[PDB]
């Protein structure tokens, strides 16, 4: 599979220069971070998401790996690229437009969108687990799944995204350390490349999507999300007490019937994780 290739000065046309103000006030800037910053545009009769990359060398060779990833890997549950750009300045990625964000934001309710409900929830958590599973599938390892690089479109389906820093396989170590610190496995925080780490790194953004609380949080006991799950195996908690407040449609049997496979999934022993075939079954068992 193969992209358009788009002109620097059309993706800088249509985004208004690259402007860094949010949407409300009158400006361009989706999201930042992620190796980049992410813009809005609208370019051949329809709204686009184009991300501006952004070592110089190593920025291009996550540029490079993305179009690779997204040439290989075309699926429901993956962001869809439809171009890039290499003739400017910068290097730009371009996406169609996922209306409703990332799923860090639906879960903060920034801007003042309303919270998803239980039933839109188990209905991500299965989508972005199907992404997963494309990836496995495909032998390639994410190495940054967590849930602002897990995208909402127009019916809140979950499209995993950024595969600057993806790994084929088809256990491999590495001197350079990469991801988000709070979602890593403590294989992948020693150097260890592996898909067991994007499993572990999924159970995070499960027990985020059960509290609505994030993975990491200055001001909080604890700061990180998955010491929970030892509060709750050593029976001081349970579960029910980090639900999400925000929601009138969680049942207790399928919001436990989540945290298992999450409990599942962080389990600090690489091996005795679950593969992502197994969590995808699990998620579907919840429904149902
Ligand atoms: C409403 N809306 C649409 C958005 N962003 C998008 O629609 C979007 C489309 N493809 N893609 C690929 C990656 C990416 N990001 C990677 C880094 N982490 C942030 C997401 N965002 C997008 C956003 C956003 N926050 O990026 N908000």
């Amino acid at each position: 599979t193969r992209f358009h290739s788009f002109s620097f000065y059309e993706l800088k046309n249509v985004t208004n220069n690259f402007d860094e103000r949010p949407i409300s006030v009158g400006g361009n800037k989706m999201g930042e971070g992620g190796f980049g910053v992410v813009y809005k545009g609208y370019v051949n009769n329809t709204t686009v998401a184009v991300k501006k990359l952004a070592t110089t060398e190593e920025l291009k060779q996550q540029f490079d790996q993305e179009i690779k990833v997204m040439a290989k890997c075309q699926h429901e549950n993956l962001v869809e690229l439809l171009g890039f750009s290499s003739d400017g300045d910068d290097l730009c990625l371009v996406y169609v437009y996922m209306p409703n964000g990332s799923l860090l934001d639906r879960l903060s309710c920034l801007d003042g969108t309303p919270p998803l409900s239980w039933h839109m929830r188990c209905k991500i958590a299965q989508g972005a687990a199907n992404g997963i599973n494309f990836l496995h599938e495909n032998h390639h390892i994410h190495r940054d799944i967590k849930s602002a690089n897990i995208l909402l479109d127009e019916a809140f389906t979950a499209k995993i995204s950024d595969f600057g820093l993806a790994r084929a396989s088809e256990t491999v170590m590495t001197s350079r350390i990469v991801g988000t610190t709070a979602y890593m496995a403590p294989e992948a925080l020693r150097g260890e490349i592996t898909p067991k780490s994007d499993i572990y790194s999924f159970g995070v953004v499960l027990l985020e999507i059960i509290t609505g609380l994030p993975a990491v949080d200055e001001h909080r006991e604890p700061q990180l999300l998955l010491d929970i799950k030892e509060e709750i195996e050593d029976e001081e908690k349970t579960i029910e007490d980090y639900i999400d407040k925000k929601m009138n449609d969680a049942d207790s049997t399928s919001v436990e019937a989540m945290y298992s496979v999450a409990s599942q999934c962080l389990h600090e022993k690489k091996n005795k994780r679950p593969d992502i075939k197994k969590v995808q079954q699990l998620l579907q068992e919840m429904t149902a």
